[PDB]
């Protein structure tokens, strides 16, 4: 299909570092947050003065893909150390309704909450959204058939802006290579 | 304050990928391995390339890995295990494991490592006390150099000073 592209038109290399800049730009990139001494960290939108947030890297579930493909499932992480011991791999906590850490790879046919996909939003430039897709896709192995949970939007949280499922108001983003 | 250098001779940059290839060549790089369906994974040796590594100086402003400055070490890739891939040395069984954390503790912290030359890179020390950082820090010298440990399904990293596993760094 169609790869995802950065602001520079280049493809999204597997493992390289990219900032998730907010399209709706009075807004910051993505980072990790929790109150002092709380674990695990959740995925949160930085305050406005941090346009880039922290770097992310993407890992298509399909091993021969070395670019990220639209609609195909992948893993996401902040490849940095952290004050908490959980992995910085994104996973969708279905009880809490937002994205938290401690995610895992999985090859199984069962749905898995660390599986995300990226899709275009809109015509051009290169805007995208992130979908929560428990069932692998773009993957040449048995996969469960149900659809995605839906699209990540910004979620007013109190101390932080988090990412929940919001289909009408998705958080649209661009990728800026690092 | 001598910057650690890759094989191409440039200074290790903050959190970029570098294989940890072996000097003595009955073996090669480093990776994570654990018994089937067990967690967390341990840092293990691949005895012929490996999985890449990033380095993270405690001093938030150090971009270049200085020699002897404490840093965090991790495999910045996803994993079948829910622990972070940050290295940590809990001295329960002596094996470098995963699930490390940053810390500004003044006390010792299990995930603090350093890199010293083997003789005018090259080896890795478990230094629980922060060095080369602004903040308060305890005074202990490093606990010792890391090296190989066998007897089971995989070669791990425990503390063994008279046999320090030497390496050089290959920027990706």
């Amino acid at each position: 299909t169609n790869p995802v592209l950065d602001v520079d038109g280049n493809e999204l290399q597997r493992g390289q570092l990219y900032y998730a800049t907010s399209v709706m730009r009075p807004g910051g990139g993505l980072t990790l947050a929790a109150p002092k001494g709380s674990c695990p960290l959740n995925v949160a939108q930085a305050p406005f003065d941090e346009y880039s947030g922290r770097p992310l890297a993407f890992f298509p579930e399909n091993a021969d893909d070395d670019t990220v493909q639209e609609g195909s499932t992948l893993y996401i992480m902040f490849p940095e150390p952290t004050r908490c011991p959980q992995s910085t791999v994104w996973t969708f906590d279905r009880e809490a309704g937002f994205v938290t850490t401690g995610g895992t790879t999985s090859k199984a046919i069962g749905p898995h909450n660390s599986r995300f996909a990226i899709r275009k939003a809109g015509s051009q430039p290169r805007d995208y959204q992130i979908e929560v897709c428990p069932c692998s896709t773009g993957v040449e192995r048995p996969s469960c058939r149900m659809g995605c949970l839906g699209t990540l939007g910004l979620a007013e949280g109190g101390k932080n802006v988090l990412l929940n499922i919001n289909n009408e108001s998705p958080h649209t983003i661009r990728f800026v290579k690092v």
